[PDB]
């Protein structure tokens, strides 16, 4: 296992278990996978008020300690607000709910979800996501959450909250998609350069959700050139996706609810890729966003629009 260190000083290992199902997986499953996740060694636990399945997740988290196997500050988890809850005013109930929910006194780290406002109480909102930020950096302030950052920001997006007048915490992270087809290197690069933290999220290809995937879209486990890499390191394509990740200074998501591929995934550690390895899975890239969808697509703030 491994670490890297916040733009605020506290560490986020590198390997994440993503927990999100759809709803016709029973809510109790996001409890066992989660135990069986940190069994195998995951630390980094990846949920949101969106996924509905906070009191769940935070169950496993809590009977994993109430047992021994782990103690509070060896687990980092993370929620995000979801994008109804924009206007400042509502950023840190949000937060409390989600650590009711949860039953614990603290996250890891709290992002913004996105950047496309939806109307709360209840379709685009306008919100000024620097009042939402201001709101972020409270919560910080309390002890609520001990990081934050945002998911789902493009660059013009991310600049906006850096170059927001009186800044007091930069966010630590950007959690967005990426993986081989869609690799996201400029904005990796922009990130890097302001010490923010990629995090991926549809790293082993999205689960293809009906709802917002298209079916014709390539399945990212069944390329070639990673079906090639496997048979050369005698690995899998997941773990091939899940290395380059790590090699590219990307904080990696793996969700799984499947007990051998939870504790395949911890392997990702057992090996390394080469450059010419590197150079090849780089070469797949082809703006493929699996989440493309009617329903987002006509958003004002719509990051893929940049
Ligand atoms: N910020 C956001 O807007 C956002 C959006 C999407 C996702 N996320 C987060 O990112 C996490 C991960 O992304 P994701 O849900 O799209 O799924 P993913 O990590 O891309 O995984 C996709 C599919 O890979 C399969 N899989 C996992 N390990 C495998 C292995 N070793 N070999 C073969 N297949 C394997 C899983 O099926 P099985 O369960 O059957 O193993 C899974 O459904 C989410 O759960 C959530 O925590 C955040
Ligand atoms: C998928 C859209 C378009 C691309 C940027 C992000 N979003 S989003 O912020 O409207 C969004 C994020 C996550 C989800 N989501 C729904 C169930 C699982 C999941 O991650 C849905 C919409």
């Amino acid at each position: 296992h491994q670490c890297v260190k916040l733009n605020d000083g506290h560490f986020m290992p590198v390997l994440g278990f993503g927990t999100y199902a759809p709803p016709e997986v029973p809510r109790s499953k996001a409890l066992e996978v989660t135990k069986l996740a940190i069994e195998a060694g995951f630390r980094h636990i990846d949920s949101a008020h969106l996924y509905n399945n906070e009191e769940q997740v935070g169950l496993a988290i809590r009977s994993k300690i109430a047992d021994g196997s782990v103690k509070r500050e060896d687990i980092f988890y993370t929620s995000k607000l979801w994008s109804t809850f924009h206007r400042p005013e509502l950023v840190r109930p949000a937060l409390e709910n989600s650590l009711k929910k949860a039953q614990l006194d603290y996250v890891d780290l709290y992002l913004i979800h996105s950047p496309m406002s939806l109307k709360p109480g209840e379709i685009f909102d306008i919100v000024d996501l620097c009042t939402t930020w201001e709101a972020m950096e409270k919560c910080k302030d309390a002890g609520l959450a001990k990081s934050i950052g945002v998911s789902n920001f493009n660059r013009r997006q991310l600049e906006m909250i850096l170059n927001k007048p009186g800044l007091k915490y930069k966010p630590v992270c950007n959690q967005v998609e990426c993986h081989p087809y869609f690799n996201r290197s400029k904005l990796l690069d922009f990130c890097k350069s302001k010490d923010i933290v990629l995090v991926a999220y549809s790293a082993l290809g999205s689960q293809r959700d009906k709802r917002w995937v298209d079916p014709n879209s390539p399945v990212l486990l069944e390329d070639p050139v990673l079906c090639a890499l496997a048979k050369k390191h005698k690995r899998t394509p997941a773990l091939i996706a899940l290395r380059y990740q790590l090699q590219r200074g990307v904080v990696v998501l793996a969700k799984s609810y499947n007990e051998q591929r939870i504790r395949q995934n911890v392997q990702v550690f057992e090996f390394q890729l080469t450059a010419e390895d590197m150079k090849a899975i780089d070469g797949l890239d082809r703006n493929l966003h699996y989440f493309n969808s009617d329903s987002f697509a006509s958003h004002p703030n719509y990051p893929y629009s940049d």
